[PDB]
């Protein structure tokens, strides 16, 4: 398993314009297109970022494209990030799948804002930080990805996803 195959489980793959979770227009793997409530808006967004005509619908190389390009961006972000960096690099490669995870997720920003579980985390305090990290809109607006991702933390393991 890595980062790769577990993104692809938890975001599914979808070859047509549709709404996530949240209700935003998305496509592919977990690619985001606008939190505009206009579908034009989001076919226009689409086309942009595949710089051709798509009339909301793309093919699966160029899902696989958009999906390598937000991994790196992803990962990037984390590694520019003041407050991301010094977790990232005191953990194993597991749990760096599992902060990869969460950024793709809900960003840089929304991840920053988890301040006492990161401290947790930096601290290998992997029981306590699974608690923490429960206690939140993510976990409760979607239990069984949240569910995996800590069981990820918490045991270091791809055990969740197998
Ligand atoms: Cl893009
Ligand atoms: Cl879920």
């Amino acid at each position: 398993m890595n980062i790769f195959e577990m993104l692809r489980i938890d975001e599914g793959l979808r070859l047509k314009i549709y709404k996530d979770t949240e209700g935003y227009y998305t496509i592919g793997i977990g690619h985001l297109l606008t939190k505009s409530p206009s579908l034009n808006a989001a076919k226009s967004e689409l086309d942009k970022a595949i710089g051709r005509n798509t009339n909301g619908v793309i093919t699966k190389d160029e899902a696989e494209k958009l999906f390598n390009q937000d991994v790196d961006a992803a990962v990037r972000g984390i590694l520019r990030n003041a407050k991301l960096k010094p977790v990232y690099d005191s953990l194993d490669a597991v749990r760096r799948a599992a902060v990869i995870n969460m950024v793709f997720q809900m960003g840089e920003t929304g991840v920053a804002g988890f301040t006492n579980s990161l401290r947790m985390l930096q601290q290998k305090r992997w029981d306590e930080a699974a608690v923490n990290l429960a206690k939140s809109r993510w976990y409760n607006q979607t239990p069984n990805r949240a569910k995996r991702v800590i069981t990820t933390f918490r045991t270091g393991t791809w055990d969740a996803y197998k």
